[PDB]
C-alpha cells in the first residue's frame, strides 16, 4: 504494498526524508548475504 | 516555500516519516532560545 | 526508559541526532504553542 | 570511523532510530554500480 503520498515543505526536509525513505527501500531488496558482504569492505 | 511529495510504501513507514516531518518542521520554526527552555 | 544507540561515523550521527533532538522537542512543546509556531509557514 | 552514542527515550523510538541507522549504514556501502541491480 500500500502506497502513500507524503507532503513535504522545503528542500531541506525533502532531502532528509527522501534519503531515509530511499534507505529503507534499499534494505527491503538487498539480500542478507549481500548486505553483510558490502558491510565487510 | 516549495512543496515536494514522496511516495512511501507501507502505512507504518508512512506514519514514522510523517511524524519526523512534523517534528522537523517544528524544530525549524522554534527559536533555539525558546527550545532550550522547553527542554 | 532510556536506550543507548550506537552509531558509526559522524555523518550518520549528525542525521540521527537531528531526528532524535527534534522528536524530543515535539514532546515538550505544548500543542497550542506548537500550533502558533507553525504559522510562520 | 569514529564511534558515537545517542541517548534515546522510549523503546519504540529506539526501534525506529535503530532501523534508520542500520539502513543508512547499508546505503553508504552499496555502490552506484549495483544500483539498478536492486
Ligand atoms: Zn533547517
Amino acid at each position: 504494498e500500500e502506497i502513500f503520498t507524503l507532503q513535504v515543505r522545503g528542500r531541506e526536509r525533502y532531502e532528509i526524508l527522501k534519503k531515509l525513505n530511499d534507505s529503507l527501500e534499499l534494505s527491503d531488496v538487498v539480500p542478507a548475504s549481500d548486505a553483510e558482504k558490502y558491510r565487510q569492505k
